[PDB]
DNA sequence: GCCGAACTCG
DNA sequence: CGAGTTCGGC
Protein backbone atom coordinates (compact mmCIF):
# COMPACT_ATOMS: atom_id res chain seq x y z
CA UNK A 1 0.00 0.00 0.00
CA UNK A 2 0.52 3.43 -0.41
CA UNK A 3 2.62 6.06 2.26
CA UNK A 4 -0.60 7.66 2.77
CA UNK A 5 -2.23 4.50 3.95
CA UNK A 6 0.73 3.67 6.32
CA UNK A 7 0.67 6.96 7.85
CA UNK A 8 -2.88 6.27 8.64
CA UNK A 9 -1.96 2.96 9.79
CA UNK A 10 0.46 4.20 11.87
CA UNK A 11 -1.99 6.57 13.86
CA UNK A 12 -4.26 3.53 14.57
CA UNK A 13 -2.57 1.02 15.71
CA UNK A 14 -5.21 -0.24 18.08
CA UNK A 15 -3.09 -0.46 21.58
CA UNK A 16 -4.31 -1.70 24.45
CA UNK A 17 -5.83 0.93 26.47
CA UNK A 18 -7.12 1.18 30.52
CA UNK A 19 -9.03 4.06 31.88
CA UNK A 20 -7.56 6.77 29.06
CA UNK A 21 -4.28 5.52 29.28
CA UNK A 22 -2.51 3.37 26.39
CA UNK A 23 -0.46 0.90 26.32
CA UNK A 24 3.16 2.01 24.00
CA UNK A 25 4.20 -1.59 23.60
CA UNK A 26 3.05 -1.12 19.76
CA UNK A 27 4.56 2.30 19.36
CA UNK A 28 7.58 2.02 21.35
CA UNK A 29 8.45 -1.25 19.26
CA UNK A 30 7.69 0.69 15.45
CA UNK A 31 9.69 3.29 16.71
CA UNK A 32 12.77 0.93 18.11
CA UNK A 33 12.39 -0.83 13.98
CA UNK A 34 13.09 2.95 12.79
CA UNK A 35 15.93 3.44 15.47
CA UNK A 36 17.40 0.40 14.37
CA UNK A 37 16.56 0.99 10.36
CA UNK A 38 18.50 4.98 11.01
CA UNK A 39 21.72 3.23 12.75
CA UNK A 40 22.11 0.94 10.17
CA UNK A 41 21.37 -2.06 12.35
CA UNK A 42 18.51 -3.24 10.50
CA UNK A 43 20.08 -3.74 6.82
CA UNK A 44 17.61 -6.50 5.52
CA UNK A 45 13.90 -6.55 6.06
CA UNK A 46 14.35 -9.34 8.97
CA UNK A 47 13.87 -8.52 13.02
CA UNK A 48 14.79 -10.89 14.81
CA UNK A 49 13.60 -11.69 18.79
CA UNK A 50 17.07 -10.55 19.96
CA UNK A 51 19.13 -8.42 22.42
CA UNK A 52 19.48 -5.55 19.85
CA UNK A 53 15.58 -5.48 19.22
CA UNK A 54 14.91 -6.08 22.95
CA UNK A 55 17.64 -3.05 24.03
CA UNK A 56 16.19 -0.62 21.44
CA UNK A 57 12.59 -1.15 22.53
CA UNK A 58 13.58 -0.56 26.00
CA UNK A 59 15.14 2.59 25.58
CA UNK A 60 11.96 3.86 23.59
CA UNK A 61 9.73 2.19 25.93
CA UNK A 62 11.46 4.03 28.94
CA UNK A 63 10.80 7.29 27.46
CA UNK A 64 6.78 6.16 27.15
CA UNK A 65 5.92 4.13 30.07
CA UNK A 66 4.18 4.85 32.99
CA UNK A 67 4.82 3.14 36.31
CA UNK A 68 1.77 0.83 35.08
CA UNK A 69 3.19 -0.55 31.98
CA UNK A 70 5.23 -3.88 31.81
CA UNK A 71 8.96 -3.96 29.78
CA UNK A 72 7.13 -6.86 27.78
CA UNK A 73 8.62 -6.96 24.01
CA UNK A 74 7.02 -10.15 23.56
CA UNK A 75 3.70 -9.04 23.50
CA UNK A 76 4.01 -6.01 20.58
CA UNK A 77 5.92 -8.41 18.41
CA UNK A 78 3.49 -10.71 18.28
CA UNK A 79 0.24 -8.24 17.97
CA UNK A 80 1.76 -6.11 15.65
CA UNK A 81 0.42 -8.13 13.05
CA UNK A 82 -3.08 -7.23 13.08
CA UNK A 83 -1.58 -4.22 11.60
CA UNK A 84 -1.58 -5.91 8.21
CA UNK A 85 2.17 -4.69 7.53
CA UNK A 86 4.07 -6.37 9.94
CA UNK A 87 4.23 -10.05 9.24
CA UNK A 88 5.86 -13.34 10.98
CA UNK A 89 7.85 -15.60 8.99
CA UNK A 90 6.67 -19.06 10.89
CA UNK A 91 9.29 -21.64 12.07
CA UNK A 92 9.47 -25.05 10.42
CA UNK A 93 6.95 -27.37 11.85
CA UNK A 94 5.26 -24.78 13.43
CA UNK A 95 2.07 -23.40 11.27
CA UNK A 96 -0.41 -25.50 12.78
CA UNK A 97 0.55 -24.12 16.13
CA UNK A 98 1.25 -20.52 14.91
CA UNK A 99 -2.44 -20.41 14.67
CA UNK A 100 -3.84 -20.31 18.15
CA UNK A 101 -0.15 -19.64 19.85
CA UNK A 102 -0.32 -16.41 22.59
CA UNK A 103 2.38 -14.08 22.77
CA UNK A 104 2.15 -15.36 26.46
CA UNK A 105 6.35 -14.75 26.54
CA UNK A 106 9.67 -15.09 24.97
CA UNK A 107 9.86 -19.12 24.68
CA UNK A 108 6.38 -18.74 22.91
CA UNK A 109 7.61 -16.16 20.25
CA UNK A 110 10.62 -18.23 20.03
CA UNK A 111 8.90 -21.47 19.22
CA UNK A 112 6.89 -20.31 16.54
CA UNK A 113 8.32 -17.16 14.93
CA UNK A 114 11.67 -17.33 12.90
CA UNK A 115 11.72 -13.49 12.39
CA UNK A 116 9.64 -10.51 11.84
CA UNK A 117 9.22 -8.58 8.47
CA UNK A 118 7.67 -5.68 7.22
CA UNK A 119 5.62 -5.17 3.94
CA UNK A 120 8.59 -4.40 1.08
CA UNK A 121 6.99 -1.36 0.64
CA UNK A 122 6.70 -0.14 4.42
CA UNK A 123 10.49 -1.22 4.63
CA UNK A 124 12.18 0.62 1.43
CA UNK A 125 9.92 3.70 2.40
CA UNK A 126 11.46 3.68 6.27
CA UNK A 127 14.98 4.10 4.72
CA UNK A 128 13.95 7.42 4.48
CA UNK A 129 14.01 10.26 6.72
CA UNK A 130 11.18 12.10 5.89
CA UNK A 131 9.20 9.00 5.90
CA UNK A 132 10.58 8.43 9.63
CA UNK A 133 10.23 11.67 10.65
CA UNK A 134 6.75 11.28 9.22
CA UNK A 135 5.03 8.11 10.02
CA UNK A 136 7.27 9.04 13.76
CA UNK A 137 4.61 11.97 14.07
CA UNK A 138 1.68 9.58 13.29
CA UNK A 139 2.49 7.37 15.68
CA UNK A 140 2.20 10.16 18.63
CA UNK A 141 -1.54 9.93 17.69
CA UNK A 142 -1.86 7.09 19.54
CA UNK A 143 -1.97 8.74 22.30
CA UNK A 144 -4.77 11.00 24.03
CA UNK A 145 -4.40 14.51 24.92
CA UNK A 146 -4.54 13.96 28.47
CA UNK A 147 -1.38 12.16 28.70
CA UNK A 148 0.93 14.09 26.19
CA UNK A 149 2.42 15.46 28.95
CA UNK A 150 4.04 12.04 30.61
CA UNK A 151 3.37 10.17 27.37
CA UNK A 152 5.06 11.65 24.13
C1' DG B 1 9.83 -16.13 33.14
C1' DC B 2 6.10 -19.30 32.50
C1' DC B 3 0.94 -19.30 31.35
C1' DG B 4 -4.01 -19.55 32.98
C1' DA B 5 -6.67 -15.99 34.73
C1' DA B 6 -8.32 -11.44 34.95
C1' DC B 7 -9.32 -7.04 33.04
C1' DT B 8 -10.77 -3.46 29.90
C1' DC B 9 -11.50 -1.93 25.50
C1' DG B 10 -14.36 -1.48 21.47
C1' DC C 1 -17.16 -11.21 21.14
C1' DG C 2 -11.93 -11.08 20.28
C1' DA C 3 -7.66 -8.15 21.12
C1' DG C 4 -4.09 -6.88 23.85
C1' DT C 5 -2.55 -6.00 27.96
C1' DT C 6 -1.31 -7.01 33.41
C1' DC C 7 -1.66 -10.15 37.45
C1' DG C 8 -0.23 -13.96 40.41
C1' DG C 9 1.04 -18.72 41.78
C1' DC C 10 4.30 -21.43 40.46
MG1 LIG D 1 -8.21 -2.96 27.38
Amino acid sequence: MSLLEYEAKFSELNPNRRHGNTSPHKIAMLLAVMDLIESGSLQENRIYFDRQLKDAFTKRFNELKSEADRDNPHLPYYHLHTSGFWHHQVNPGQRESYKTMSASGASAIDQHIAYAYLDEELFELLQNFTVRKLLTSALDRNFAITETSRKS
